[PDB]
């Protein structure tokens, strides 16, 4: 990992290498005191089109519940991509710490989740560009949800995979995403993944089976409003045609409860200048 | 292995069954009369209910400090005695460090203050050393997390003091001071001292560095001279010469921004029940 740059702007906090921020550098902005992550791609043949793509693509994303691009820098050696860093850890970890959430806390996060997914869809980012199986939390004393988009250790359950995705080579990514969000809601409320047998999580055949046949069962000791239960039943629908849609959720009674109403970087020119300047290696 | 079945279903709402971690294999449930969240450990009626268990529970029940994981109550089941205590829902302090990369000197001081408060208190109660799980402290659910130390239980050799490795007789309280130094360091640096980060399972090399007190605050980590001094005063191989808890309580770094603040169950019920659960259905 390439050495420490712009001491005037950023302080090296810590080099990390095992999250979903990838292998990265953790740095503080000596003005905002803001925490930021910094990825790196050697200068040369790597600085290609699909990169430039990702960078521009990403910058477009501006919704707060997203891990936002900040800036691009040029070193002699590398391309450094600097973005927001969620210092609050994984949402899953908070769940495990809690045992499970109250329906109201689950609703609080789920609102942010839908807001960010909706926004991302409205910029045409479906499915596999979105790490909806491992969402994170910012550092704040009141935690904001933070979704990673484009990554240029952590266990990922197959439970996140929608049945049509299991069964088919082509599908609507947005609908699949809805399924995913269902998984996250469930896990928040139950403290365990649906479909997955908690005692043989590595029995993938069994898991997949239950996904295909939509076999889930809210524990007797878990008690949720009938509205909530309904919403869940409306997401866990095998037929993508019949699965509730994002807007439909945006108007669902459970979703609307206590819903907050809220729900100067670089010239793209100079960005392109630095990408260019970066495609050649001294 | 597997737990007995939800009980006292009128005082407590079952939150979750868990099988590992720091609260071991246990049960999370909620007291409906405080809203507070609790954890439950289970021992099998009869022989296992030994004198160490008696002593451990009694000693546990004795402690009342906001930085210590607190005893709530004990309960009898057909199969098990149920011990109910406070549950730190904020996870491990270490996890928060990793999430942060490292702490600012002020945040590290904020937690370290609580650390010393709780250790000091435990010492005054003659609870040293192995009674404290000082290598794995925890946080409550507070948005502004409170440090929570597990006492009595029912990793990295970094925490072990040179004398604990070498000498036959040692003071557990002084050893504890060393431990607290480790915690401070790791908060500030984001890594354990002594332990080679690229060779964490090299316990030989680690131990070597412990015995020779070989540590090195990274160039990119910048701490006040007061802080650096304190650390130099804790990481002393000779226990005789190591800074003491009271000495720390009066150290300038410690005192900065120091907050000034720094209905149980009857002993009879308790003893009664520990006695009754000596017999196994
Ligand atoms: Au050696």
């Amino acid at each position: 990992l390439p050495i420490m740059h712009d001491s005037d702007r950023y302080e090296l906090v810590k080099d990390i290498g095992s999250g979903n921020f990838g292998v990265a550098r953790l740095m503080r902005d000596k003005q905002s005191n803001e925490l930021v992550a910094v990825k790196y791609i050697e200068r040369g043949e790597k600085i290609d089109e699909n990169v430039k793509r990702e960078i521009i693509n990403h910058r477009s994303l501006r919704h707060p519940n997203i891990v936002r691009f900040k800036e691009v820098i040029l070193t002699p050696t590398h391309l450094a991509i600097v973005m927001e860093y969620a210092s609050g850890g994984e949402l899953f970890e908070r769940i495990c710490n809690a045992g499970r959430f109250s329906e109201d806390e689950a609703r609080f996060f789920f609102q942010q989740l839908i807001s960010g997914v909706s926004y991302c869809h409205a910029m045409q980012v479906c499915h596999r560009d979105l790490k909806l199986e491992n969402t994170l939390l910012d550092g704040s004393p009141a935690p904001r949800l933070k979704i990673c988009a484009f990554g240029y250790d952590t266990v990922g359950t197959p439970a996140y995979i929608a049945p049509e995705v299991l069964l088919k080579k082509e599908y609507d990514g947005k609908v699949a995403d809805v399924w995913s969000c269902g998984v996250t809601l469930y896990v928040m409320l139950v403290g365990a993944y649906p479909f997955e047998d908690p005692e043989e999580p590595k029995n993938f055949r069994k898991t997949i089976h239950r996904i295909l046949n939509v076999q889930y069962a809210i524990p007797d000791y878990v008690h949720i409003s009938p509205e909530c239960r309904h919403l869940i039943s409306r997401i866990f629908v095998a037929d993508p045609a019949k699965r509730i849609s994002i807007p439909e959720i945006r108007n669902h009674e459970w979703f609307l409860k206590n819903l907050p109403a809220d729900l100067p970087g670089q010239s793209i020119e100079e960005i392109m200048q630095i990408i260019a300047e970066a495609t050649v290696p001294p």
